[PDB]
């Protein structure tokens, strides 16, 4: 239960560290329209940054950003990727 | 769907309810490989999502969107054009 | 004649909406090497995202931000694009 | 173009005179294909096309720098590196 | 020197901005490691090493603004590098 945005916020802070994670996963040469599939992954990448948040002691994380790669192998999409990552900061 | 949406954060008192993300994608056909107007599409489709997403979470809006694209190849050629957003959902006061 | 930024403006304003444009175009086999050409492309993508902007009634665009790829077909480069988004506001 | 340039935004008051862009790009030998490094050299010249258009506009300096970079591949080798900069050039009061 | 200052986003304080700085970190994957896209943890730490450090020579207290990209670079239709770009604003703090 620890809060996470996208921009900063309006409120007293520490800054613990910068965090990053990153998850993936094998498409099967059937799903190469399966992008949806992405959707997992960032909520795999989330839970990867709040865990490295929780062992900083930080109480959340703010200026969340993802970058994202479909990788190809043989000319044919193969794994999909997300990186994400942010600040991990102390409340006062 | 009445809720609005931003790149940047408010200046506005408001408590943080969860970043969510949605991707959109679409298939080009042989002859549509140089239709990059087409991502038109997906980036709607991607803030309805996100919106959609919003919603259910009971917040006002969504600030501090981004989006990621791609242009992904099969043997060659592009072949699937993606969008993906995120943003975090606030609730005012 | 409406104003365009990167960041946000200290300023009241209300939000009318976000707003993507996208624009391209197909290289020649011998233009393979040319990429300022870009520079049409971001200031294409500029005018359809202002042209957006005076649609929905808003003085201007904050947060402005690109992203690019460049499309390769049969192993070579053939298409750049742009795609310009940002946030439409209305000053007061 | 002793003119500044920032990432972020200014707790400052100023005027906006408009966004800016600029991109940079080398080919790769065959055997640099692992040279990732030489990017650095592209960062650099992308600044000094961002500051000249910013002297142009006649500001004080660039805030919201972003960078977008690609690495272009011809016939399945790493050929081209490229960096895209942009920013907004303001003046400052 | 060693213990300096990090963050995505700007800070509420006074500062002066030195310049802004940018690395790259790179590494070559093995045929077998075409899925290991957990090495580019790595590629992060060592590019906020190289952008501390020249934090550092212009003597700044941290970096704001820090973002970074990151590519997969393909090979004969495999994944053979994983590339990291780093880069934010060098600042002084008063």
């Amino acid at each position: 239960g620890m809060f996470i945005t996208t921009e900063g916020i309006n409120a007293g802070y520490t800054i613990k560290d910068v965090v990053e994670a990153t998850s993936s996963l094998m498409l099967a040469s059937e799903d190469i329209d399966k992008y949806n599939m992405f959707d997992q992954l960032f909520d795999e990448a989330k839970q990867k940054l709040k865990k490295k948040a929780d062992l900083l002691e930080g109480d959340g994380i703010i200026g969340l950003k993802y970058n994202t790669e479909v990788v190809e192998v043989n000319g044919a999409p193969k794994f999909l990727v997300v990186h994400g990552y942010g600040t991990v900061i102390l409340i006062d």
